């Protein structure tokens, strides 16, 4: 065919659409292209097929069906918990992908690729903060998205065959390789892919790097908010079995570990939608009941060994953090306290109990370190600073001290790191003016939503928008997110080195280059409270 | 006599002397005025006995033998060690006050009354560096200065009425009463008595507030780098009598608990420099061989005790501290690391070890929260980091965050606090360049030493002394040091209140006020750490 929206891919014939960006910046888009079995009946569980190849042409001009997975109906129709909600059917047939490329069509371009996060429960490519057509257009460089199995039906683990774990990540896995197989004709480059997420999409691009079965499919990496060293990343064999167990139990099953055959088998003849639903039992902050397990194949050893002995890509990274990033799983947790309305606080001794119910895995003199580091002792009864308290101390054991590790292990093996600090409120932001930069703001910003002026985005806003989509696409192309002839408006992004651990500040009306973040808070976690655990254990 | 520099006292008559002070301007001084009998023979070690009324004239134009002490000759003839050396004979008859009168005479003046600091083992008021000539011409106020018995002659404990314990404070009670009696006569107000004092003389200062026997005694407190609350400011009377036996043991003199008038009798006979010079046995950094001790006539509690009933005199304070209060500690013990040299440091193990010498008294779980509370997280190894990181550690378990814990306990008890932070170097120390702001280095300033011309002071260095002599005297005067009008060359030094805790910052070109200062790391020593050993220690 003459026509260039038709395009042979290396299982059949798929037809495009030409789609117009709030930008007013033509874009040729594929959405839903089958790159997998849909992993239904006895595939449920198991790692994907590669599609079975079709006969004429298909067209891929629909957003394509979500995951199953839970709806967040907590705090209703709100509009900052609903954007995350997922925006088409919920079906176990989910496995596609979406490729976004700019008007002229490119030859050799730079693919960016977006792999999403919700705690490996939830989530789905086909939202709206999550549009390709502003990134593509206004940077120039093939924006890629694809849809991988979440929640039980993704990382179900019994230690057998039928049901291996890590489903999720070779959905993931498939992915990278039709890709590599297939971008090259819708305008892309196959060596130049970076992989770029958030939460648990970051999780997953770090996974990449140090798994073996991905390590030759990609190029360079972004991680926002995420790490492969975060407590909830990752859980044990011994404790993922238990957890499939429990599921089966909860559901109606059989569920011993002597006979594990007779819980699959009905599993996967159970409904999806009860599956997902009854996932949730007793569980602490920031852990989520099926996520990723060293298997065997994706990954043979846990990340910290990875990293510690330095078994990764060698690579450049650009990574970072929020400055609220606890607040949001603190809003959803602690209901009673911190509740979704303007002006909450906490007391000393509101703050005393959340030290407790928030770290429910430590001893006592542990929790007496935990008071001490996360106290305002300017003024210690403060009603905001306890509240802030709480934030910091989620934020920083479960995002941000672990971004830290993560990149701070990768700048002393010899590659460039650059480090950000997210510091931005959106002016018309729903959640409430104290929960301040909460984790996930950035998105809205490195898939230039503001570019979309039928959302009220500000003129700073827009300008802010346009800086941070270079930094990311600039470091996509070349490994660097500085320009080449540096800028008042681009100031200098310095490599986050072992020595100095820089950072560039990301706001409005600044350039900040600060040494962290939060190097001491980390400290805290990773080096004193280990030990100190290890002395008060005995 | 119609002559104004005789002045008929309580117990006799004196005359004194017009001299000129540095600057130029004149002043009537009194040197030697003898306040008690010499404590000599059998009343050595006991507390002092008023003095005998003399005939006709005493001749009070001399400065007065300092008391028994050892002289510093570890450095040799070094300036910055040889000014705290005493500058006039030793001898046990001590115990004389200096008058220092402003011209022309006033007639009810503020008394400032200068109590010296030697960790209450050496010290006099007769050094060249506590100058009142300067500090009375310039303010127009009576200067008042004493000599206190220091070491085991001021403060030998065994539990008897022979060796009681105390004397030295007991000298200061004694002298503060004469103060008291006479001080109308040389031109001060009796009922405006401001007592100041640094270190020692600080704490001296601090418990006088404290105390029953010396609460009617004066009006107002000014205390520099000293609080009644330091770990070196008092020890057990358990320990103290064991302190003496040791003493007793190494100047060869019956050494036995079950006799101890055969000990007091035996050291009442040997010489007052075999003493001194046979009390430093094997005693750590920042912990002195005889100081004060709850006896139950000076002090019946602990300071402690005192402190959290309430149990002090109602009055405002003037108090602060240095920002590197430990170096000089850290030069003299631990001389074979850190010695006086320009650029020195300390490396990490060095530091690791620093640690153990410094706090040896603690379990080692508590080490690891010590090393972790000071240590540069920004740069760990940093060997001018890990230098600086010993001076804190000491400067503030001993002095900043006990001169903290008095001004809290002062500020919430409804009274009128002011605190400083003391951050200025002289453009000619002799010390090194690493030393910083150290310990007693204010004295120069609030006597006014850089208004001597022979001496090489800048004309800021001029300035910035006649600055902190109003301040200080404009406290004695009202209670504030502040100026009413309030002027531009006079910044606002904010009352430190107990909810913000505000200091100011003395330097030349900064009126910089903040909190604290380090409410962080003294929340360290007396929050934290404290429950940390009762959890850790079995
Ligand atoms: C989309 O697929 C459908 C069916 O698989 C096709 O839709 C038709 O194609 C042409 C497009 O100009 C028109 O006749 C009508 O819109 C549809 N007619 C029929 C008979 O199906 C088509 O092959 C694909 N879309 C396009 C734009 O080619
Ligand atoms: C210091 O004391 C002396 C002796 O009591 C005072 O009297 C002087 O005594 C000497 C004898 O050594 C006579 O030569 C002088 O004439 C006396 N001096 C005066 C001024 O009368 C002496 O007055 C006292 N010192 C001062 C400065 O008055
Ligand atoms: C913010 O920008 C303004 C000019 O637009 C300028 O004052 C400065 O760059 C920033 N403001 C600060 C630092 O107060
Ligand atoms: C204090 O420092 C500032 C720096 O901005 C300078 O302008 C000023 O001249 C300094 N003060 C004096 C008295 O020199
Ligand atoms: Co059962
Ligand atoms: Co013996």
């Amino acid at each position: 065919d003459n026509d260039p929206l038709v395009v042979n891919t290396d299982k059949g014939r798929i037809r495009g659409i030409t789609v117009d960006a709030p930008s007013g910046k033509k874009v040729d888009v594929w959405l839903g292209i089958p790159y997998a079995q849909p992993p239904v009946g006895p595939l449920r569980f198991r790692h994907p097929r590669p599609a079975e190849k079709w006969t004429g042409v298909l067209n891929t001009t629909t957003p394509p069906n979500s995951c199953v997975q839970i709806v967040d109906t907590v705090f209703g129709d709100f509009p900052g918990a609903t954007m995350w909600n997922p925006n088409t059917p919920l079906s176990e047939d989910c496995l596609y992908i979406n490729v976004v490329a700019p008007r002229p069509r490119p030859k050799n371009a730079a693919v960016m690729l977006w792999i999403f996060g919700g705690g490996f429960y939830s989530g789905t490519a086909t939202l709206d903060v999550y549009d390709h057509r502003a990134l593509a257009s206004e940077e120039n460089v093939i924006v890629v998205s694809l849809q991988y199995r979440v929640a039980s039906l993704g990382f179900l683990f019994l230690g057998t065959p039928e049901a291996p774990g890590n489903a999720g990540l070779f959905d993931q896995n498939l992915a990278l390789r039709w890709v590599r197989d297939n971008i090259h004709r819708f305008g892309g480059d196959p060596s130049r892919v970076t992989l770029f997420g958030e939460s648990a999409g970051a999780v997953s691009v770090s996974l990449h790097l140090l798994s073996a079965l991905s390590r030759d499919l990609f190029q360079r990496a972004i991680l926002q908010s995420g790490s492969p060293t975060a407590p909830w990343a990752l859980v044990s064999r011994e404790e993922a079995t238990l957890r499939a167990l429990r599921l089966a139990e909860a559901v109606g099953c059989p569920h011993e570990p002597s006979k594990l055959s007779d819980a699959v088998e009905c599993l996967r003849g159970k409904d999806p939608h009860v599956l997902v639903n009854n996932e949730w039992g007793t569980l602490g902050i920031c852990e989520f009941p099926f996520v990723p397990v060293v298997d065997g194949a994706f990954l043979d050893e846990t990340p910290q060994r990875s990293l510690a002995s330095g078994r990764f890509k060698k690579t450049e990274i650009l990574t970072g953090s929020n400055t609220e990033e606890g607040y949001y799983f603190i809003i959803y947790y602690l209901t009673e306290l911190l509740r979704k309305e303007e002006g909450v606080t906490v007391t000393r001794e509101e703050f005393l109990q959340a030290v407790r119910e928030l770290n429910p895995y430590v001893n006592g003199a542990a929790r007496q370190a935990i008071v001490f580091e996360y106290t305002d002792w300017t003024e210690p009864d403060n009603p905001n600073s306890n509240r802030d308290a709480l934030d910091k101390m989620v934020g920083d054991y479960h995002f941000t001290c672990n971004v830290n590790e993560f990149a701070q292990r990768y700048a002393e093996e010899g590659n460039n790191v650059y480090m950000y600090l997210y510091t931005h409120r959106s002016k018309g932001n729903p959640w409430p003016r104290w929960t301040g930069v909460m984790h996930g703001d950035e998105i809205n910003y490195v898939f230039g939503e503001p570019l979309n002026p039928t959302l009220g985005y500000t003129e700073d806003e827009k300008d802010f928008s346009r800086k941070i989509m270079r930094y990311w696409s600039n470091f996509a192309k070349t490994g660097n997110p500085n320009p080449n002839t540096a800028s008042s408006e681009f100031p200098e992004w310095p490599k986050h080195t072992a020595h100095g651990r820089h950072y560039l500040e990301l706001g409005l009306n600044t350039s900040f280059v600060g040494r962290g973040p939060r190097l001491r808070q980390c400290a805290f976690w990773k080096k004193y409270l280990p030990q100190l655990v290890a002395a008060t254990s005995n």
